[PDB]
């Protein structure tokens, strides 16, 4: 599947990201041996992004629509929702399926 989405903690059971809301995370970025290739818990800076705009891989567009406010999971992410056969330069190999350490703290 494109993206698989596993608790670590649970959510509200209540409150899942619609269009027009931004989402506010951490998340941590590794490969699935948990190489890590970026977090934003170590910028002490959230990440923020909205759906419906293109503007994350697909498997975040998909798997933290599945997540309610408050959760920690891991989204485990194939190739074609996220950087394909191309990669990302100078981080990311071809062919990589991605796993992000996703906690959504709220929604703006
Ligand atoms: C203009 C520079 C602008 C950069 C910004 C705002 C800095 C960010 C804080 C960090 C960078 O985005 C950094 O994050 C990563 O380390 C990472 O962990 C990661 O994969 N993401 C980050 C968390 C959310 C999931 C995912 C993502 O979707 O990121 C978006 C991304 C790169 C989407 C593309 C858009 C084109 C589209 O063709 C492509 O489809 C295949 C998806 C990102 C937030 C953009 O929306 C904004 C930017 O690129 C990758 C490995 C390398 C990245 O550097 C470039
Ligand atoms: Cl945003
Ligand atoms: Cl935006
Ligand atoms: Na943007």
């Amino acid at each position: 599947p494109g993206v698989q989405v596993e608790t670590i903690s649970p959510g509200d059971g209540r409150t899942f990201p619609k269009r027009g809301q931004t989402c506010v995370v951490h998340y941590t970025g590794m490969l699935e041996d948990g190489k890590k290739f970026d977090s934003s818990r170590d910028r002490n800076k959230p990440f923020k992004f909205m759906l419906g705009k293109q503007e994350v891989i697909r498997g975040w567009e998909e798997g933290v629509a599945q997540m309610s406010v408050g959760q920690r999971a891991k989204l485990t992410i194939s190739p074609d929702y996220a950087y394909g056969a191309t990669g990302h330069p100078g981080i990311i190999p071809p062919h990589a399926t991605l796993v992000f350490d996703v906690e959504l703290l709220k929604l703006e």
